[PDB]
């Protein structure tokens, strides 16, 4: 399947692609304002996540730090990033079938829109200005918003135990993005597209 991956941001960010375990095509690239960086994800691809990277530096061989979202200082990462991720989520051909969804439960960096390229489903977005209306308690001062799991790593707010409620800090994120997770155990906002579809990841979308 094809990702294309659209920078329409004023910044320069470095996207990076990964299931967990193994980096998905290269891994991670830098997306100047403006940029479009495609990829190819293996059909069948369980657990992928896309995110944007801020505040990124990288030597010669690839290795350095970035502000948000960094996976073990590696320009092309194998490892999921480290909060706060705005995430693109997707799982391709399961039973016929892709799933896809943006989640806040990682707390949020970008803003994101995830659409199919192809017919068959809608898109799902995540653009309003988390940042700039963060809780205060939530902030990270590297940058961007933090998840309350991240910030206080309580069994509530990381849903240890497979229970938990919706708390003061997630309804601020469902508040603000009504389409995204915004804790484990949210109502699902995940769509189902035919499989094998294409699909285009753009940061800031409306700006």
């Amino acid at each position: 399947a094809t990702f294309e991956i659209v920078n329409r941001c004023s910044y320069t960010v470095w996207a990076a692609a990964s299931k967990g375990d193994a980096a998905l095509d290269a891994g991670g690239r830098q997306l100047n304002s403006g940029e479009s960086w495609t990829i190819n994800v293996e059909p069948g691809t369980n657990g992928g996540k896309i995110w944007a990277r801020t505040d990124c530096y990288f030597d010669d061989s690839g290795s350095g730090i970035c502000k948000t979202g960094d996976c073990g200082g590696l320009l092309r990462c194998k490892r999921f990033g480290r909060p706060p991720t705005t995430l693109a989520e997707f799982s391709l051909n399961q039973y016929g079938k892709d799933y896809i969804d943006i989640s806040n439960i990682k707390g949020f960096n970008v803003p994101m829109n995830f659409s199919p390229t192809t017919r068959g489903c809608r898109g799902v977005r995540c653009a309003a200005d988390i940042v700039g209306q963060c809780p205060a308690k939530l902030k990270a001062p590297g940058g961007g918003c933090n998840d309350a799991c991240t910030v206080f790593q309580t069994s509530e707010y990381c849903c240890t135990t497979g229970k938990c409620g919706p708390t003061e800090y997630s309804r601020f994120f469902k508040r603000l993005c009504p389409d995204a997770f915004s804790y484990v155990l949210d109502k699902p906002t995940t769509v189902t597209c035919p499989g094998s579809s294409n699909y285009r990841v753009t940061f800031c979308p409306t700006a």
